[PDB]
């Protein structure tokens, strides 16, 4: 019946949503008419990370004596992702949406005088999110430099050099 | 536009649904007023397996030249799972529901003369499912023998002996 | 002459009090007419942890340029602890009492604009306390399930399975 | 209801008292305006030893079929310890006070024809105490030789050479 | 154009200033008419630490999407440092000046509702600074005890025993 | 009061200036809208080298019986560096400026009949500088060949192939 308790359930749902969107990006880049497998695997890894982030909120809820209450995991906003630049731009926005949600949870915890929840967020979530935003930003800058979307050689090269070989 | 292609997308959605239900069972058994941690971890492992099973269907779809099309992952049917017997009975039914879906996909593949899809299902899915159904059945029999739901000592003992220590 | 300085001295005293209560629980479970040695050793380990927590506050005080000022360590509230359920219920309440004291120190540090002290508490104390509260809660639930206090077989079994073998 | 049983409880209380005094000496020497860290760590180790000596009496009481009965642990006689010479002189007196208590327990055990308790004391306590008294005596002689309290160079040197480096 | 962004640039400049002052202290103690090489190396290590602390703020600025803007690194306040006591007293004041700047940045971040920056400071800066202040304080106390500035034997001994051998 | 002594102090200041400029180039290439991390790390390494070169002059001054006298470290000439070609061209000019200063010091040492200083410069500085000038020259030629500044694919490729992976 707690506002933080409900907020955490919402946050867990959002992490699950983010994981599913990344999974969609993985599937797209794996397609035979897309076929950027390093880019695919980058998004697969991000999907697994976000699911791990959801499971951490489940654990926190239970340690906190709250109840985990699950809702539908909504499908991603798109069925196809265009190319590496468009997908990275959507990822950036997704990470920012998750970041603002985290920051909103932190403001709630602050108002509710819940320093344990403030620390949890600061220690387990906020800096990972700053890192992911920076790295995706950096990728977008490079994709622009490489001439996306028009420059297919540049897109091919990004897949080889910018993302780890899978 | 393929019937097998759509069927595979449906199957992938069902695997994701099954994974989410298991995740719910994990969260429940982790609760401070439930507190059967081996049972919790058993269901967590099943959730991870079902997600892996979804990802295999994504890979198959793409290798097949189909398109992965995602839908909402519906929340589990219950928010709380009663006890170890009730949760295992629900797991049994979930596994049977997934099994019948797999078998229905197999009948479709058979009609569509798709031996590759028939083999995929037979080699990667059907026997795992027979194993999971047997093991859950066996657990139910033991939980009954142990006096569930009334016998809380028996439920405690099941957690110690029947499921691997986490 | 600082309010945080005095508060820290009080907190150190409380940690020492908590350690002593745990030591009493250890001694009780070691008795020849109690004789639950795993349960005894669980409480002995908690006593050593709380003493370590007191010593950390001494170190903090000194690094902070404050003065460690000691008071009497009051004897535990009880001379005998009933059984494993009663002892765990008292431990739960003790952990909650220490937790509220920590949280009160944190509110003081927050008012006094002492982020270093806020971090200390958040990084070294608050999450350990959430863990201990969860684990004791979980034990109480299990002890209830096992039929305590009446079910001596259940109490025997708890000692074997729930607490680490000493 | 035993005289030896009560005597042991008193002895355990005294060991706990001695440990707490040593802990106070540790805290003092750690202070930023005292800052003799080897001397601090020497007294910290003595505090841990005395606590171990208390726990041995708890074990003995329980093996003996007696009951451990705890009382308040009184705060040390001083809040500040002067310097290394004054602290060592107080330690010497504390060790002698504990030694006389042990010897008094031994006389009681002798009167009560309790050779097991006599052996316990002789084998686990009396010789450790002779060693500690000798070593502190030896330190006092050296601190005098070094010109304490006036000779701060001598006090600095004692910390470097006489007590183990921490 | 951010107040935190400018504040971080100022903080980075101050860290660079602190590093340069330490470098000056290193050079002084290396002189043939000063010749306290352990003391020299202590200040050299502190200079390298402060430069590392500046580079961390550059990294933070960039991850934060701000711009690193550099200003002149002002020369140290003194060209010569007297002796080990005077140098340590100046170091103490320098560390306190850096600490107050950090704490002021933290107050700004708090007002601007920037918990990520609050955590950064608390996790990477504030406790290191408490440690450095304590250790220098402790050194000053010892240098006083050793008879500085008049007691050149004491100063020689400090170099041998208090600071690590280089 | 020596001309070589003052000259060395000037030289040390210039090395510190050069290190700071390189640090600025590092920060620029790390930016989210620049994002050439290998190029960033190349300039970071050059900054650390130049600081090491300053510290060597401090050591030389002191061994020589001179006094290290520090001045302000002036901020770099630019706040932003354009792109990899512009930054390399500025680095080339910076290295040449340091080289001419070294050569001027050498002429002074030669006039002052200071073969030890001549050797120092020849053995520790002049050949490193010839190497750095060659390597930066070579980079400029390649950046031109790659089509800088207009060819962003070429700039991306330079970062991958020409500078070591960080
Ligand atoms: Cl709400
Ligand atoms: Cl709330
Ligand atoms: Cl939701
Ligand atoms: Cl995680
Ligand atoms: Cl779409
Ligand atoms: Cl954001
Ligand atoms: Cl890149
Ligand atoms: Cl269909
Ligand atoms: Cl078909
Ligand atoms: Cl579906
Ligand atoms: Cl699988
Ligand atoms: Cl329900
Ligand atoms: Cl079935
Ligand atoms: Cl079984
Ligand atoms: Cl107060
Ligand atoms: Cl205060
Ligand atoms: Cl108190
Ligand atoms: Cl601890
Ligand atoms: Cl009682
Ligand atoms: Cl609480
Ligand atoms: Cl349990
Ligand atoms: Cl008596
Ligand atoms: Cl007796
Ligand atoms: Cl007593
Ligand atoms: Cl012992
Ligand atoms: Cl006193
Ligand atoms: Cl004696
Ligand atoms: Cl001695
Ligand atoms: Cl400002
Ligand atoms: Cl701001
Ligand atoms: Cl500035
Ligand atoms: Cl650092
Ligand atoms: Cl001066
Ligand atoms: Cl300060
Ligand atoms: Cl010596
Ligand atoms: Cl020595
Ligand atoms: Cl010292
Ligand atoms: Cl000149
Ligand atoms: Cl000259
Ligand atoms: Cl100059
Ligand atoms: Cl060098
Ligand atoms: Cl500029
Ligand atoms: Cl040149
Ligand atoms: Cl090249
Ligand atoms: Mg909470
Ligand atoms: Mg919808
Ligand atoms: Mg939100
Ligand atoms: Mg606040
Ligand atoms: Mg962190
Ligand atoms: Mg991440
Ligand atoms: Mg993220
Ligand atoms: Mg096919
Ligand atoms: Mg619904
Ligand atoms: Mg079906
Ligand atoms: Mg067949
Ligand atoms: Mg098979
Ligand atoms: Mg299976
Ligand atoms: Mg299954
Ligand atoms: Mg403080
Ligand atoms: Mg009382
Ligand atoms: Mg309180
Ligand atoms: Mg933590
Ligand atoms: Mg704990
Ligand atoms: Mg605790
Ligand atoms: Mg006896
Ligand atoms: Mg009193
Ligand atoms: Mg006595
Ligand atoms: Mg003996
Ligand atoms: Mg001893
Ligand atoms: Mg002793
Ligand atoms: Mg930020
Ligand atoms: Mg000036
Ligand atoms: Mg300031
Ligand atoms: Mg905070
Ligand atoms: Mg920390
Ligand atoms: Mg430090
Ligand atoms: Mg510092
Ligand atoms: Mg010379
Ligand atoms: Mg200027
Ligand atoms: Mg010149
Ligand atoms: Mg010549
Ligand atoms: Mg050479
Ligand atoms: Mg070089
Ligand atoms: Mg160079």
């Amino acid at each position: 019946h707690s506002d933080c308790e409900a907020a955490v359930n919402r946050m867990l749902n959002l992490e699950l949503y983010a994981s599913y969107t990344y999974s969609s990006m993985y599937a797209f880049f794996d397609r035979d008419d897309v076929a950027l497998h390093n880019v695919a695997e980058f998004f697969k890894e991000h999907s697994h990370e976000e699911r791990e982030h959801a499971e951490k909120f489940m654990k926190y809820q239970n340690k906190d004596g709250g109840r985990v209450v699950l809702q539908d995991i909504k499908k991603p906003e798109r069925d196809e992702w265009g190319n590496t630049l468009e997908a990275m731009q959507a990822a950036l926005q997704l990470e920012k949406t998750v970041n603002q949600a985290l920051l909103d949870l932190h403001k709630l915890a602050t108002d509710k005088v819940d320093p344990h929840l403030c620390d949890f967020l600061e220690s387990e979530y906020l800096e990972e999110q700053v890192k992911d935003i920076k790295r995706i930003g950096d990728f977008i800058t490079n994709l622009k430099r490489l001439g996306l979307p028009e420059n297919g050689m540049g897109e091919y090269l990004f897949d080889k050099h910018s993302v780890k070989e899978s």
